[PDB]
């Protein structure tokens, strides 16, 4: 079991360059299937979530393979049962059923994988695919989708916002024969992302961004070539990075206006932000960060995915500020670590109570899901002597090269393999 062993503390300042988004890439990769032509998919990080992701879509058939950019010909494919194995592994490959009935009139996947923030169930998937005309059945954690022809357009309220049954229903109603138009669909920019793809390869699609999203269907779709948008979430893990540290440093290949809410919060900590076309910095000229009050919601608002990281920021700030969990309800996992390294805080329900130190002590912790894993080795870099991160098999699922990029700013890291 590999871990990362952390020497603090280190000041973490300077320059990383952000790569494509873990959580626009699995989407495009899995509505790749719809696609009848080849295709080229850019700026795809290497983690471990693509890996699994490129050899779900081999074993249904497709011809992939990757290098800088990923490959993917889906002319050919002809399994419709995702293999257990690859599905269970994480989140994204539920995906795959939603472009396996629309183009094929049938896929079976098991109940999918991934962190182990809250029961994570997929009934919007499953209702929105039947809305759009398929017959599903539940046996044996396998959900087993069919549909005789085409599916058919649909006017679908979501009754909870979802970003995964969003990117669901938005891929199959590509193929279907009319108009589907989702509400309350999720605004996420990876939604934005993918919808783009889709729109690349022929799909007719408005909308994206905002809560109401309108698909015309067609018979069938092309190929292309796409740019992946950066990751916001591991922009605002290394502007975090920085606030923590009481340093500075300079995003390249960012997105700006995908982190409205992070970087206002992180202002309101006591940073001093710029942006550019494609970059932020950073800058807390030397003093600790304040403590702030935050509530995670769907997009536009403050993200659940930078929770875990803004729990350490209060952790460490002036003051005693709340974070309140409003999307998953097993996302304080990080929590009782943090507390082994010296830090105060108390968990109100969904909210956590923090009181900031000064200094964290190392110690040897736990990572318990992907945010959380980045959130501990965040840690450690900045406390008092040596942390010993265990299971840090989930940081591969969401950071390109964490350890060189942190090296780069200044980490004292070193993965030890095998205890
Ligand atoms: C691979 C990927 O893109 N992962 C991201 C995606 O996951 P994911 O797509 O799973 O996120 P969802 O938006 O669907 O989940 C949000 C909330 O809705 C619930 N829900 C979801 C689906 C469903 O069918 N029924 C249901 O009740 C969830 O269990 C949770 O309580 O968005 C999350 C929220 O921004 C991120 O934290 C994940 O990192």
């Amino acid at each position: 079991m590999d871990k990362f062993r952390v020497q603090g503390p280190t000041k973490l300042q300077g320059e990383v360059t952000i790569s494509g988004a873990k959580n626009a890439a699995l989407p495009i990769l899995f509505a790749a299937l719809l696609a009848e032509e080849p295709v080229e998919i850019q700026n795809v990080p290497k983690l471990k979530d693509v890996d699994t992701s490129m050899k779900l879509l081999s074993q249904l058939g497709a011809k992939v393979e990757r290098x800088g950019s990923v490959h993917i010909d889906a002319r050919d494919v002809n399994v419709f049962c995702a293999p257990y194995d690859l599905v269970k592994t994480m989140r994204a490959s539920i995906w795959a059923l939603g472009p396996l009935v629309a183009r094929f009139g049938q896929g079976q996947v098991s109940l999918p994988g991934g962190c182990t923030i809250g029961a994570r169930p997929v009934d919007l998937h499953i209702s929105g695919l039947e809305q759009l005309g398929a017959t599903i059945k539940l046996e044996e954690g396998y959900v087993k989708a069919s549909v005789d022809g085409r599916l058919k357009g649909a006017h679908i309220v979501m009754d909870k916002v979802s970003v995964g049954a969003t990117v669901t229903i938005m891929c199959a109603a590509t193929l279907a024969e009319g108009t589907t138009i989702i509400e309350n669909a999720a605004r996420e920019p990876e939604i934005v992302d993918t919808a783009n793809f889709l729109i690349t390869l022929g799909a007719k699609i408005s909308g994206q961004g905002t809560d109401r999203i309108v698909i015309e269907g067609v018979e069938r779709l092309g190929g292309g070539v796409y740019r992946v948008l950066p990751d916001r979430i591991e922009t605002g893990t290394f502007l975090v990075a920085a606030a923590i540290s009481r340093g500075k440093i300079i995003c390249r290949n960012a997105q700006p206006d995908t982190l409205d809410a992070v970087l206002a919060k992180l202002r309101d900590a006591g940073a001093d932000i710029e942006v550019g076309e494609d970059w932020i910095s950073l800058d807390m000229h030397g003093k600790r960060p304040k403590a702030v009050n935050v509530r995670t919601a769907p997009h536009p608002a403050f993200p659940t995915d930078m929770q875990a990281q803004f729990t350490l920021l209060n952790l460490v700030a002036e003051g005693t500020g709340f974070i309140t969990e409003t999307v998953f309800e097993n996302r304080f996992m990080h929590v009782p670590e943090l507390s082994r390294m010296g830090a105060h805080a108390e968990i109100e329900s969904n909210t956590v109570i923090c009181h900031g130190v000064e200094k964290l002590s190392g110690a040897q912790v736990m990572a318990t899901d992907l945010r959380a894993s980045a959130s501990l080795v965040l840690a450690g870099c900045i406390a008092e002597g040596t942390t010993v991160v265990d299971r840090i098999y989930h940081i591969d699922r969401g950071y390109e090269r964490i350890e060189d990029k942190l090296r780069a700013l200044g980490a004292n890291i070193e993965r030890v393999k095998g205890e």
